[PDB]
């Protein structure tokens, strides 16, 4: 798989993209890799941000939809005309396939001044596709059009970000140790089931139903771990304890304030790790997965950011998580596997982890309906 390894780029805090090519002759752009939405969404208007954009007019094999898709969210909105076009990956599979484009031609608080990419990628299921299900996204087109298996991987490394998106097979290079698999709890986001939570080796001790209310997730496009309300504030409550050995500001755990040291050295051990426990393959299996404070104390370009948060949403498992790991999408068999990262950052006293088994009973009980 050497051909895309290391075929993902970025900038702290503004996300990963993979370069794309669009229609005849190919228009490349820099895209981003989204596992948390559906669409394949491009911008085609030369809005003041954008390095480059779609330009339409320019391909023979371009084919209006002769509809509109309308994005709303939190603070922001994108908006743009559905078509189709030809779309290839150079960093991927020997490939090219006719998929659904929505070009971009209003949003706001959308794309971000001084980032370097122009589109997005939604690698999500066709249920949260915007404007609706019948609106098949890029990665089923993959499938369905050519013999690359169903199934993609992540290596986000984490100025420069790097790393790797394995389209159609995983690259045991990539990571150490043994991939250890979560189910798929239904196909719209990458859902699942957290069963439990540890702060320093310690139980959380909570009912386990909080852990995913209402909603664990899987996405690259988040850069926190931003988890559910009460959860976050148990979490604080006990990250705040086991780092009892110094004070800081209520701001600061709330992500209103930034938090300073020397760069003369880095403490970290004042710190606690942070294990997740994801329901196994198996009847009353799990296994957990285990986060350095160096996941989630974050440098901003010396103050770092304290890389959790709380949520409406619910379990949003972002980069935080995910560049511990080396994460895999196994659509196929409707289920997502980590394990320890080749690229993850560690010292010599401590290290992200994926073990198991253990013993969790009841863990259906941990989903929400
Ligand atoms: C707020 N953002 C998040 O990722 C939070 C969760 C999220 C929201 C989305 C909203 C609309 C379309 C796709 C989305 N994908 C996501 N993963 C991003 C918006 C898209 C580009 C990067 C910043």
């Amino acid at each position: 798989f050497v051909e895309m390894v290391d075929n993902l780029r970025g900038k702290s805090g503004q996300g990963y993209y993979v370069e794309m090519t669009v229609g005849s002759p190919p228009q490349t752009l820099n895209i981003l890799v989204d596992t948390g939405s559906s669409n394949f969404a491009v911008g085609a208007a030369p809005h003041p941000f954008l390095h480059r954009y779609y330009q339409r007019q320019l391909s023979s094999t371009y084919r209006d939809l002769r509809k509109g898709v309308y994005v709303p969210y939190t603070q922001g909105k994108w908006e743009g005309e559905l078509g189709t076009d030809l779309v290839s990956i150079p960093h991927g599979p020997n490939v090219t396939v006719r998929a659904n484009i929505a070009a971009i031609t209003e949003s706001d608080k959308f794309f971000i001044n001084g980032s370097n990419w122009e589109g997005i990628l939604g690698l999500a299921y066709a249920e949260i596709a915007r404007p609706d299900d019948s609106l098949e996204p890029f990665f089923d087109s993959l499938v369905k059009q050519t013999h690359v298996p169903n199934l993609f991987s992540l290596q986000l490394c984490g100025a420069s970000v790097g790393g790797s998106m394995i389209i159609g097979g995983i690259d045991h290079s990539l990571y150490t140790g043994s991939l250890w698999y979560t189910p798929i709890r239904r196909e719209w986001y990458y859902e699942v089931i957290i069963v439990r939570v540890e702060i320093n080796g310690q139980d959380l001790k909570m009912d386990c139903k909080e852990y995913n209310y209402d909603k664990s997730i899987v996405d690259s496009g988040t850069t926190n771990l931003r988890l559910p309300k009460k959860v976050f504030e148990a979490a604080v409550k006990s990250i705040k304890a086991a780092s009892s050995t110094e004070k800081f500001p209520d701001g600061f755990w709330l992500g209103e304030q930034l938090v300073c040291w020397q760069a003369g050295t880095t403490p970290w051990n004042i710190f606690p790790v942070i294990s997740l426990y994801l329901m196994g393959e198996v009847t009353n299996q799990s296994f957990r997965i285990t986060i350095l404070p160096q996941q989630y104390l974050r440098p901003v370009e010396d103050c770092y950011k304290f890389a959790i948060s709380q949520s409406s949403t619910g379990t949003v498992m972002g980069a935080v998580i995910m560049e511990g790991f080396y994460v895999v999408f196994d659509r196929a068999r409707k289920r997502i596997g980590f394990a320890v990262s080749a690229c993850h950052v560690h010292d010599e006293f401590r290290t992200a982890a994926v073990e198991g088994p253990f013993v969790t009973l009841d863990m259906e009980d941990c989903g929400y309906n």
